[PDB]
């Protein structure tokens, strides 16, 4: 009942994290400062991602190992999915934050992010061509959280993933297009999940290179967030 | 235009032949990495012929063909491994004369992680009871969906054709309309898991190159340089 399509979307809509306000530094972007304004923004969003995930129906009913498994495997993917939704209507730019809008070429000051920036902009453009809705994005983001763990309590997670899947089918069904067009959109939407995951792995492979070059302190930003923040 | 009933039949005849490695002496870190990279090299030769037999692939520009192959070749090798191993838990059937149990990875540093990813994704396909026709569509979809960025419009048509074929395959099973969307969604979500395995299994091959366990990293490029045209 709480997993009902119309209801689950409303729950997902009310679980959306608040906008994080980070601004540009006064000095021009250097490799150290840009890699710092991005990991600072990521740290703040990861605080809200825990509250968002805990607010998806059934997530708190999962085991503690499964919750950590899902978050550890999806946090970078969820950060990128939210970035592409904020940049969906601004071609050539990445809307990390309202007061932090980065043009593409601005990534020329840090080694190797332009490859990652082009991946994000390309996937964002494909979501623009598909005319991604707001409720498709809410389902897709929740699906990323529930599906990104590989597991290389199990019955409850499978039920939630199917529930969010029913919600995405229900949102597409509201478009009124043909049954064949409804399957095509569902397939075009989910085939992009591979491109988001690819960006998740590549943009994260780049973050490991920055820790080895002593540009950033640590690599696992979720682990860093949890270690530094305190429980109320 | 090919019907979905006719496209699936074309993918069937495009299936590569089986390859043997026959080897070796117990397994070392270098000997196992030698056998797996040597197996991939032999398979990559047949992957070129397989891709060119997918309807419309030869009509794509030469740039597009190389772009798709460079992006998906590890995924295609891994998807083919998963299909061969779908009915044998705990085992990876790389080639006929090379069936590895899960624990046999311990000899190569970091390979157990990749093996468990391949086995777990293989288990999801087994629990889904992946059909032959579904496998043929999915593997073709991996080639045509791997790229990120007149020939571009033709590629979107080919991916639509293979996707329609998959939807047709699911529809002909006679399951509920809600079950048809559920099955299509579960299949395509596993594409992300194939990509994660491809990215991590390739991150691992790069570490084996810096460790000087294997000579080359881009096995597709090494194949095209060494093999000659007829
Ligand atoms: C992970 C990186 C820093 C954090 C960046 C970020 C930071 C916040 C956010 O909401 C999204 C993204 C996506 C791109 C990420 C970058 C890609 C490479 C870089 O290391
Ligand atoms: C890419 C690796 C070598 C080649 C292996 C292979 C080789 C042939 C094949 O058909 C499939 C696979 C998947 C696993 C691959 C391995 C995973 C890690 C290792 O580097």
């Amino acid at each position: 009942m709480a997993l009902s399509p119309e209801q689950l979307v409303l729950t997902l809509l009310e679980a959306e994290p608040p906008h994080v306000l980070i601004s540009r530094p006064s000095a021009p972007f250097t490799e150290a400062s840009m890699m710092m304004s991005l990991t600072k923004l990521a740290d703040k969003e990861l605080v809200h991602m825990i509250s968002w995930a805990k607010k998806i129906p059934g997530f708190v009913e999962l085991s503690l190992f499964d919750q950590v498994r899902l978050l550890e495997s999806c946090w970078m993917e969820v950060l990128m999915m939210g970035l592409m939704w904020r940049s969906i209507d601004h071609p050539g730019k990445l809307i990390f934050a309202p007061d932090l809008v980065l043009d593409r070429d601005e990534g020329k000051c840090v080694e190797g992010i332009l490859e990652i920036f082009d991946m994000l902009l390309a996937t964002t453009s494909r979501f623009r061509e598909l005319k991604l809705q707001h409720k498709e994005y809410l389902c897709v983001k929740a699906m990323i959280l529930l599906n990104s763990s590989m597991y290389p309590s199990s019955r409850k997670l499978a039920h939630l993933l199917n529930a969010v899947t029913d919600a995405l089918v229900w949102v597409i069904a509201k478009s009124g297009i043909s049954s064949q067009q409804q399957s095509m959109r569902l397939a075009n939407l989910l085939m992009l999940l591979s491109h988001v995951r690819h960006a998740s792995n590549k943009g994260m492979e780049h973050l490991l290179n920055m820790k080895c070059k002593n540009v950033v302190p640590v690599y696992d930003l979720l682990l860093e967030m949890l270690n530094a923040h305190v429980l109320r």
